[PDB]
């Protein structure tokens, strides 16, 4: 499984994808360095999460990305079209 | 916002789509009639959720869909490739 965020960017830059992860990390109180297997592919950011004490899951992180969607958009200048988990 | 389930069937049939919703409903102990605004679009099923006695959310229902993906697949023959929330 991997997490993803689909944006309106064609294509999404690597820098912007990492900024999304920085904001998300701050909200889930973890190091942005706990996001692994990162790539941007077309308009999408994909990632996994490293083992952690907190037991934070991909589910948890994508739910969180919905909770703070407005903040993610405001701080990055992009639009988030989908957030989910792929197989 | 809407919830979605992306399959490996293009076009996804409406009947197959709502069969996914029935299995999902059984799993989360909600009536499938609480899934509203339903459409199939390409390989995807999209929906929203009405007031329900269980007070359940889109992130929660789509996370659960991810959890029971092998059941959804065993019962329908579809593969579930993504689950998430869109705008
Ligand atoms: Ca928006």
């Amino acid at each position: 499984e991997y997490g993803y965020i689909v944006t309106d960017q064609k294509p999404l830059s690597l820098a912007a994808g990492v900024k999304l992860l920085e904001i998300l990390a701050e909200h889930v109180h973890m190091s942005s360095g706990s996001f692994i297997n990162i790539a941007v592919v077309g308009p999408a950011l994909t990632f996994r999460i490293r083992h952690n004490e907190q037991n934070l899951s991909l589910a948890d992180v994508t739910q969180q990305a919905g909770l703070v969607k407005s903040e993610l958009e405001a701080q990055t200048g992009l639009q988030i079209l989908q957030t989910g988990v792929g197989q």
